[PDB]
């Protein structure tokens, strides 16, 4: 009964193998039985090892994550936790403190007579999240501001913070990093928004296991890090010790993979309106059901 | 598109009507969609009418609840609230202020050497939930103690407040009453276990519903309480306002019905043991995913 994990390596041939066989070791101790590895050069193959059993194990990210839970027997078992301190990162929108504004309501309202900042149209964090969660869920626009400007997150928050626009998107990481860069304007800052918990990679075994494995597998992963030796050992791999998960991890990711495909559905060139119609207040219907399970979710506060 | 809701009544014919009316009355107002009951004489006609469309909506009990998921389109949308302030409730295990224990592990280990207070064994939070979370889950049991005693909760936690017993089970319900009954022998009792919530009657609609309507019903009972009006008429069906809830929510009560079950397996008679160890460690494996969710759930701390 060996033993496969994935790691893909864009951190490619030499910085990956030193950094891992520590973790590998420790896991053929506990478990006691042998831990070899997929190294990869992408999830894709990946994915598709676990679909041949040819790999038990993985350290993917919430969508290629997603997409093995799709075609390949996922279940998320465990979610990576930065060696900073966790635990991936929450979208925001930004105001500036001395702004007579605290809610994203205020905000919905005074905004045709106010200035945005939009981040990379190609990101995730600073412009896809929230373009949803904001803005696709109230049926409103990047329009309909006075203007709208698109820029970095540590401009925005620079830009924010030197009240040269009104209100701009973040993520909590850059948050972070100013605290180092800028400590002195990012005191100047004031967030009204969070995003869910957009969190960090998984780690995902196949559900085809057994009871027995994954009940070694689940509690090494567990509790892995309690000792100096192990917590220093998860650090060479930039981590702290692992939380635990399950599916419902990349409710955001899902959200998301189905609000870009109900917006390339309102762009269908050739497809008539009867038959969209039908797709695009069915992706809703998944977005509206997703939509009140974060409620839920986040409704044990608690 | 009229609307139906599910009530049973123990709270028969008279008791029940004039709680209702009014909370009929607002729903056909929002909604704007009259609003007729089924009143009934218990849940099994109820998630009938659920199969057939017949009934729309409904106050299910997790149980009840759970197999209108199970045979019927339910989905559950809302918690219920407890007018006094929620939400359902956490069984425990307590032993005396006095005690040097906290630990479940503390009491796990010095148990032979202690005795027990043991719930009705036929009530669910003082003798069964207790019994998987706390026995079934750690292969062990109400023999393993000194002497063990079965008994209420309100004589079980005033037994451990005077220290005729070591340890007890009991409730938060129970629990409360207390700061009335004995807040002096109550201020004596601690608390070093607490269950899974195991909360409150959902609110169930069939699936099959229209996202438009849905999205009614939601948001009519997300934002019903908000006003001193609204407020007092959940008080006449001792409401306070409801919970954001999912599926999710039945989990504990999910794992009970798999618990018994697998109990009840382990006793099948007439049954030879190939075809047990398939079913046991098949509801194990169960079991054993929901014991995980938990985690995950409870590990959003946060």
């Amino acid at each position: 009964k060996a033993l496969n994990f994935g790691i893909i390596s864009t951190e490619s041939q030499q910085n990956l193998k030193p950094q891992w066989t520590p973790f590998l070791q420790d896991m053929e101790k506990k478990l006691g039985v042998k831990v070899n590895a997929f190294f990869a050069p992408d999830y894709a193959g990946i994915i598709q090892g676990m679909r041949f059993n040819k790999v038990d194990i993985a350290w993917y990210g919430n969508l290629s994550a997603m997409e093995a839970v799709d075609r390949a027997n996922g279940q998320v078992f465990a979610q990576t936790v930065a060696a900073d301190g966790s635990p991936g990162y929450w979208s925001v929108l930004i105001v500036n403190k001395d702004s007579p504004i605290n809610n994203l309501n205020d905000l919905l309202a005074k905004r045709k007579d106010l200035t945005f900042g939009n981040g990379d149209p190609n990101s995730t964090s600073g412009f896809l999240v929230p373009g949803y969660y904001v803005f696709a869920k109230n049926n409103i626009s990047a329009s309909d501001f006075k203007r709208t400007v698109n820029a970095g997150a540590e401009t925005n928050a620079l830009a924010v913070a030197n009240k040269q626009v009104d209100v701009a998107t973040n993520n909590t990481e850059n948050l972070d990093k100013l605290k180092t860069s800028a400590p002195e304007k990012l005191k100047e800052l004031k967030v009204i928004w969070k995003s869910p918990l957009i969190p960090g990679d998984p780690i995902v075994w196949r559900k085809n296991l057994s009871e027995t494995t994954k009940d070694k597998i689940y509690d090494f992963f567990m509790n892995y890090g309690k000792t100096p030796e192990e917590k220093a050992v998860l650090e060479r791999l930039g981590w702290a010790p692992f939380r635990a998960s399950s599916d419902l991890q990349l409710v955001p990711i899902r959200q998301l993979a189905l609000f870009k495909e109900m917006q390339s559905v309102k762009d269908n060139k050739g497809l008539n309106e009867q038959d969209k119609l039908a797709k695009t207040t069915a992706i809703q219907a998944q977005l509206d059901d997703l939509d009140r399970l974060n409620n839920a979710l986040s409704a044990m506060s608690s």
